[PDB]
């Protein structure tokens, strides 16, 4: 079943699935593929390590405010 909530927060939900939530996905995917880790812990510093890679990787950052909408439907 779909609540009314649940599509009111999917609604907005959507307009976070961007371009640079689909790059920080897979910053993300690299992170635990170059560490071979089995999980991610939301911990002290990832998002430090997170705004570091995606720099290197696209040459360009975000501001720091759309990490934490970000982070906060992956985990």
């Amino acid at each position: 079943t779909l609540t009314m909530d649940r599509l009111e927060s999917l609604i907005k939900e959507h307009s976070i699935i961007d371009d640079n939530y689909i790059k920080t996905l897979l910053v993300i995917k690299n992170l635990m593929l170059k560490d071979n880790l089995d999980t991610l812990a939301m911990v002290r510093g990832l998002n430090v390590k997170i705004r570091k890679a995606f720099k290197a990787t696209y040459g360009y950052n975000y501001n720091y405010i759309k990490l934490t909408e970000y982070l906060s439907i992956i985990f």
